[PDB]
């Protein structure tokens, strides 16, 4: 299988005066490239996929592809939807506009059955010839892609190559790689990046790496190189910021931190997201001061 | 406050050859009207809102409005979204095309904070002059509108008049009506329709009423008259069908039941929804044989 692995960043989407700040978006991606990241994920949850227009969603994928051209950093485009026809449309757009692969979240809100998830992802995978990474995040979607469904999809669909797990369930991570060791398990939960990698996971799709790309990429590369002592050391050092970045729903804390570090111009969200409480604003700033934050 | 209460139905959306079967939709609404239902909810979760196009979503609202003219029956249009700008657009469409009010589900997938939920619903409520019913269903959305947030919205926004609860939490139902007894608490969970009404809830938005509208209407109206013995008896009789209609994710069982009773022509869903397992198909039919199902 063709794969996209390693240290990857779920890119925030900066807004300025209610619009995507496209120059800032490109500048943030260049900063990721300069700090050892292996791939970027435009317009995931962290990128406020729910509130972008179709035009903005397309535009962010295009900026990621164009900014990474000639750098060997890959683009794993956010392409999921809770409507299969929408997810297929996004997959085809990503393929036709030069993405290296797609990330495709389990359908949210309408709670498909395992049979429905299988048919959903089969339709998506049959619509493109680029790698497809499943994405399980039951706390946000209301459904779980079971281990059996993930493994069947990996075995039945040639371009489905693994899953990004954001489920707080290291037992399931063992289950997955004990029964199907050929798949690429990707951490979608920063606090437990190292335990997932040490069990044979092959990368991360990170929130924290927006702010600390050098640290997350180093953690991942230490682990893939089997230097588990140094990967664990970074995972331990990052625990405090990894947790504070979820004191309110992602990406409210990470965008706040990026604004506090001077990396984006305006602390703007699209409703229903909004700025954090004054108390959490202060907690985020306090935890950030313990870390060296790379500039541009 | 202007209110929409009583026995209400979350309408299924029938498809035939991949398109909304508009004549069937109108016929199903007339069947609800003739069996004592007080309001219909086009294009909620049960109506597969996630997978309808915008044009189909608009069309279903219009068919409901047109079909209810000249009757007591109100149209509480499904108008929620996880993007505030989409929810405002739907609210304004429903208002301008003659809906009596709107149902507005809490944003799914992006997990807004309570502050964000307040700002979301404030924007929706300020955009129209028709009643707005909140809708809390954390198992599908990944977030909870807290009692405090619901109560603030009811007190601060003229048109927000209550909430449809689908949370399996009678303690919260007590909390709501003990601290704000003027709100309209609406059951969004058929199995516990009677306990919610007997605590002072004033209606239901029902899945089961698609199949058994006369029974749900009788239950509700007995309860509203404090004829609790009769209301409880119907609630108890309905428990088995109320549970089997969730043996797979709603609306897979209810659409299957409507097909099994000859009330729709084709058992078609939009992916990622799909037909139930053959075993659940048989279980649904067996439970259906225990109930008296009105025709057209
Ligand atoms: N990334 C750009 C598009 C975002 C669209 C949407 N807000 C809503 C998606 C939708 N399937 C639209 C249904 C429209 C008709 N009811 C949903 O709300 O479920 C989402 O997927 O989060
Ligand atoms: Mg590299
Ligand atoms: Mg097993
Ligand atoms: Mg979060
Ligand atoms: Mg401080
Ligand atoms: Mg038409
Ligand atoms: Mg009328
Ligand atoms: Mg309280
Ligand atoms: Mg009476």
């Amino acid at each position: 299988k063709n794969i996209i692995i390693g240290a990857m960043t779920a890119l925030i989407t900066p807004f300025k005066n209610g619009k995507v700040d496209e120059q800032s978006y490109a500048r943030l991606i260049k900063r990721q490239i300069e700090n050892g990241i292996d791939a970027v994920v435009p317009v995931g949850t962290t990128g406020e996929s729910a509130t972008l227009t179709w035009e903005e969603h397309r535009t962010c994928i295009e900026i990621a592809v164009e900014t990474c051209k000639g750098t060997k950093v890959k683009v794993l485009a956010g392409a999921g939807s809770n409507a299969t026809h929408e997810a297929v449309g996004l997959a085809k757009f990503a393929k036709e506009h030069g993405a290296d692969g797609i990330l495709s979240v389990a359908p949210y809100y309408n709670k498909p059955t395992q049979q429905g998830l299988y048919e959903h992802y089969k339709a998506i995978a049959q619509s493109v010839d680029i790698p497809v990474l499943l994405y399980n995040v039951p706390g946000r979607t209301g459904c779980e892609i079971s281990t059996d469904t993930i493994i069947k999809l990996f075995r039945d669909c040639e371009n489905i190559y693994g899953v990004k797990e954001a489920s707080g369930n290291i037992d399931k991570c063992v289950d997955l790689l004990a029964h199907e060791p050929r798949m690429m398990l990707i951490s979608g939960e920063d606090a437990i990046n190292y335990p997932i990698l040490s069990n044979g996971g092959k990368g991360v799709i990170s929130v924290t790496s927006n702010l600390l790309p050098d640290m997350i990429s180093a953690l991942t590369h230490f682990a893939l190189d089997e230097n588990y002592k140094e990967a664990k050391k970074i995972n331990d050092e990052l625990y405090n910021i990894n947790k504070i970045l979820f004191c309110e729903s992602n990406p409210i804390p990470i965008k706040t931190a990026m604004y506090l570090a001077g990396l984006i111009e305006s602390l703007e969200f699209r409703l229903p997201l909004c700025s954090p409480s004054k108390e959490n604003f202060a907690k985020i700033e306090e935890v950030m001061k313990k870390y060296k934050i790379k500039g541009f």
